[PDB]
């Protein structure tokens, strides 16, 4: 189709590669599929991480909370493995160029990052087992180790049906909120979330709730779905489902 929507396609198969084979995705597994790269962690300020091609030489900040850490490396991996590829690094040069060429890189190492930690199987080996729930969520979330925020947009794009999912925190308020294939029914940030919701009964009685109910559309209008939340730590995540 699009350049993009197929450069997309590729920079996800690659991640495939890289780390089809590795024994798994947790950290040190990444680093060690490092074939002959020097990896460093020091202090860099207010930098994440940066890739030296020339040095062979990947950087991460010994500064920031773990997670970040991990998912920088898998950003600056997808860094390292797209230059490998000519093939592609050319097709940007052919449709793209200048700062622009830089702002669409940068977003497929992130798709890259997606990809690398978060497999195209152990999201459907979850999907499979719990179905397209805010448990689900939870779990991938968990299991893959990355960001309520990582895991949402993980999920929803390898969901069948009309879905929206939600991470919830206490002010309630929507904080990130994604949705699958042809739902253009939207739930911003901000948008607050009632009491009487079955995603708020579930957070200061930390007990998962499976029911029905509705998209509490700040617009007022209360649209009709199956929920099913899942509260944690300060959070609940939460999958509405549209029929
Ligand atoms: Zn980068």
């Amino acid at each position: 189709p699009t350049a993009l929507a197929a450069a997309k396609a590729r920079m996800r198969e690659l991640a495939a590669s890289y780390g089809a084979g590795l024994p798994g995705r947790d950290t040190h597994s990444l680093m060690h599929g490092l074939d002959g790269i020097t990896l460093t962690f020091m202090p860099m300020g207010q930098r994440d991480g940066a890739y030296d091609p020339e040095h062979h030489v990947i950087l991460i900040n010994s500064q920031v909370r773990p997670e970040r850490q991990r998912f920088t490396l898998a950003h600056e991996i997808s860094h390292a493995l797209l230059l490998g590829d000519d093939d592609l690094l050319s097709d940007l040069h052919d449709e793209y160029e200048g700062d622009r060429l830089e702002q669409v890189i940068e977003t497929l190492c992130n798709v890259g990052a997606a990809a690398l930690l978060m497999p195209a199987e152990l999201i459907d080996d979850l999907l499979t087992r719990f179905g397209p729930t805010g448990r689900a969520l939870a779990e991938l979330a968990r299991r893959a180790d990355v960001s309520a925020t990582s895991a949402l947009y993980a999920l929803a794009e390898r969901t069948a049906p009309p879905v929206i999912y939600a991470v919830c925190a206490l002010s309630l308020t929507v904080r990130a909120s994604s949705a699958s294939a042809g739902v253009k029914y939207s739930l911003s940030a901000g948008t607050p979330v009632p009491d009487d919701h079955p995603a708020a009964l579930a957070l200061d009685t930390r007990l998962p709730l499976a029911q029905d109910s509705y998209v509490p559309f700040r617009s007022g209008r209360r649209m009709p779905a199956y929920v099913d939340a899942f509260p944690e730590r300060q959070r609940v995540l939460v999958s509405f489902a549209l029929p």
